[PDB]
C-alpha cells in the first residue's frame, strides 16, 4: 500500500492562496481569490517528491474537517486530478487519511462520490477564471494506479535531483 | 433618495441556500450549492415589492460584515445585475445601507470596484452550472437610474 | 414516499441547546451543555407531530453543513433513533434532505455508516452524564419502516 | 428571587449591532460599529418592561457562549451598569441564566471580577467615540438590590 | 513560583487531535477523533520535559479563547490530572497563563470550578470510547504541589536524557 | 516602487496577542487584550527591519480576509502611524500586498478612507487603557514618504547591527 506525508498548504473553505516556499519552510500568502469560490478540499503537497514543474507533487486530501497551513497528514493516493493550464500539464494527487476505518471503503476514484469530484473539477477549472492570462483547456480525472505511478516517477525525480 | 428595507436570505460567505417563505414567513433551505462557491454578498429580497415573476425583487446589499437569515436592513440602491436563465429573465438590485457615511462616496455602478462586479457576476453565471437543466445565457449590469425604474415597476405591482 | 418539514432547533457541532417553545414559536436557550460534547448532527422536530409525550418527533437531519435555530428544511426518514432515561422513552427519527442527488443513495439505516450512527449514540448516551437526576438507560437504532411506522402515529395523534 | 425573560438581540462578540424593533418584532441591523470594539456580553432587552424612555430594560446576559439575535434565555439580576449619553441617562441590568449551577455562586455585583466590569464598562464607554454628536459623560456600576428596583419600576411601567 | 513554557498542540473547542512531532518539530494530525467530543481547554506539552513513557510532560492550559497550534504560553501550574489507560498511567498537569492578574486567583486545585474539572476529566475518560483497544480504567484530581513534583521529575529525566 | 516582506502575528479580529520571539522564531501569547477590542488589521513585522528599540518596524496590512500567525505577505508602504506610550515613540508601517491590482488605486495615505484611519487610530490609543502604567500620549498619520524614509532607517540599522 502505497503511503506518503502531505503538508497541507491550504484548509478546505478558504478563499487564501497560501503556498509554502520550499526553499525557506515559510508559509506565504500567493494571493486572495480573484473568484466567489473556496478551495474544495484541504490542498497541499506530498513531502519529498519533484513535479516535472520542479516543485513537489501537488495533493488534494479529503477529511472531515480542515486543518491549519503547515500541518502534516499521513495519506494514500486515491487517483488524480489532472490539468492543463498557462503553464502546461498540472497534476494533483487525490488521497485520504492512512489508518482511519472511516476511509476504508475508498480504495480507488470509483469509490469517490461523483458530486464531489464533479465540484473539485469545477473549482480547478473556474477558480482562475477572472484572473487576465489564466486559462484551463482540458481537465479530467484517472484512477489509483496512475496517481501511483506519477507518485513513484515524482519520488524518482526527487532522489535523481539530489 | 429611493430608499427600502432588504430582507438579508443569505449571508455573504455562505454555501447554504437559505429562502424566506412569503406565504408564511418561515427560513427555509433550498438547497446546499452543487458547486464550490460562496455568496458574494448579503442576500435577499426587498420587502413590499413584487417583481414580473410573482416574488419580492431580489436584493445584493454591500456591507462590511454578514448578517444573519431574517434580518431587516435599510439600504438604497446603486445599481442592477440582471440575468437569464432557465426561468427567463431576473434582476438584482445591488444596495448599500443607507445613512453611513462610509458608503456615501457610493452613490451609482461606476462606484463600486470592477473587480467586485466581476466577482458578483461570475457568481451568478457559475453557482449552478452542476444542476442539470439549469443554465445562465447573459448577465449585465446597469445604472442607478434602471434600478430605482425597476424598484418604482416592482412598488406598484405589489400596490395592484 | 414518506416526506415532512424540520424545523431545525441546534445545528451540528453547537454546544448550546436551544428549544422552541411551541405555544409561543420562540427559540429559547435550554441550557449550555455540562459535559465537553457537541451536537453530531442538525437537531430538531418534525413539523405537525405530536409524540407520545405532548411534544412534536424529534428530528435529526443529516447535512453537509449546519442550517441555523428556526430553519425548516424538508426531509424524508431514513430510520429511527430511540432510547430510555429520567423521563422514559424517546424516539428521534434520523432524515436526509428530500431532493437532493447527493443523498438518494441512503434509502435506509443500512446506508449510514456504523461510525456515524455510533458517533450519533455516544452522544445521546454521554451528553447528560454530569446532570444529577438524569441518565441514559437503554438507546439503540431501527430501520426506515419502524421510523415511518412512528411518524405516521404522530401525525395521527396531531391530528385527534 | 426576581427572574424574567431575556431577548438576545446581539451576541457577544459581534460588531454588528442589531436591535429587535419592538412594533413589528422584527430584527434589525442599526449599524456595523465605527470602532474596532465587540460587544463584551450578549446584549438584548427584559420581556414586558418599560424604561423610562419608552423601550424595554435593556439586559446584559454572561453566558459562557454567544447565542443568536431574537433568542429567549431566562434570566436573574445581579447588578446595573449605568450610564449618562446623548440621549441622557440609560441603563442595562447585568444577568446570569437561572437555575444553572454554574452561576449559583454569583449572587450580586461583588461576585462579578472587577476585570470584567471594567471591560464591560469600557466599551460602552468608547464604542460611539468615532460618531459624531454622540458621546458618554458618566458611567458606573450599582449593585442587584438597585437593579431588582428598576426591574419593578420598569415592570410596573409596562402595567400601567 | 514555579513556571514554564507550554507549547499548545490542540486549540480548546476541536475536534482534530494534532500533535508535535518532537523529533522534527513538524504538527501533524494525529487523528480526527471518533466521538462527538471537543478538547475542553488548549491542549500540549511542556517544553524541556521528559515523562515516564518517553514524551514530554502534557499540560492543559485555562485560558479565555483558544490559540493555534505551535504556539508558547508561558504558564504556572495549578494541579494534575492523572489517568491510566492502554498504554498505563498518563499525567497531564493542569496551568494558567503567567503574569496575568485575571488568574491571580487560581493558586491550586481547590480553586478551580468543580464544574469545570468534572467536564475535563468527562472529555479524557471518554473520548476514545469508540476507538476499539482503548479504555480507561482510572481518572482522578491532584492539587498543586503534587503537579509541581512530577514536572520537577520530568525537567529532572529530560536532563538526564541527555 | 519600495517593497518588502512582512511576517502576520496577529490576524485582523483577535483579542489574543501573539509576538514572534526573534531570537528562537517561535509564535508566543503575549496576552489576551484586556479591553474588548479587536485588531482592526492584520498586524505583524517587517522582515529584516531594526527599529530605534531593537526589535523590527511593525507592520500593519489591509487584506480582504485575515491570515494566520506566521504567515508571510510581500508589501508595500503607503503611510504609518506614529505613536508615543510608556516606552516612547512607536511607529507601524502601513501597508497593501503587492501584485494586486485591487490596491493599485492606493498609492499613499491621502487614498485610504478616513473612517479606517480613524478605526484604526483608536485600537492603538484605547487598546491598552486597562492596563495600568500603560498609556498614550500621542497619536497620528504620515504619509508614504516618510513611511518609506522610515523603512529605509531600519534596514540601515538591521544592516548595521550586524
Amino acid at each position: 500500500m502505497v503511503q506518503f506525508d502531505v503538508t497541507i498548504e491550504i484548509p478546505k473553505g478558504q478563499r487564501n492562496k497560501y503556498e509554502v516556499d520550499h526553499k525557506t519552510g515559510r508559509v506565504r500568502l500567493d494571493r486572495y481569490l480573484y473568484t466567489p469560490m473556496a478551495y474544495p478540499t484541504d490542498y497541499g503537497f506530498i513531502e519529498d517528491t519533484l513535479g516535472e514543474d520542479g516543485d513537489p507533487l501537488d495533493a488534494l486530501v479529503l477529511l472531515p474537517e480542515p486543518l491549519f497551513p503547515g500541518v502534516l497528514v499521513e495519506a494514500r493516493p486515491v487517483g488524480m486530478f489532472r490539468m492543463v493550464d498557462e503553464h502546461g500539464g498540472d497534476d494533483k494527487v487525490l488521497c485520504v487519511p492512512v489508518n482511519d476505518h472511516r476511509w476504508d471503503h475508498i480504495h480507488g476514484i470509483i469509490d469517490v462520490p461523483t458530486f464531489e469530484l464533479d465540484a473539485i473539477k469545477h473549482f480547478f477549472v473556474h477558480y482562475k477564471d477572472l484572473e487576465p492570462g489564466k486559462f484551463v483547456k482540458a481537465a479530467d480525472w484517472v484512477g489509483r494506479d496512475e496517481a501511483e505511478a506519477e507518485v513513484q516517477r515524482s519520488v524518482e525525480r526527487f532522489k535523481a535531483g539530489g
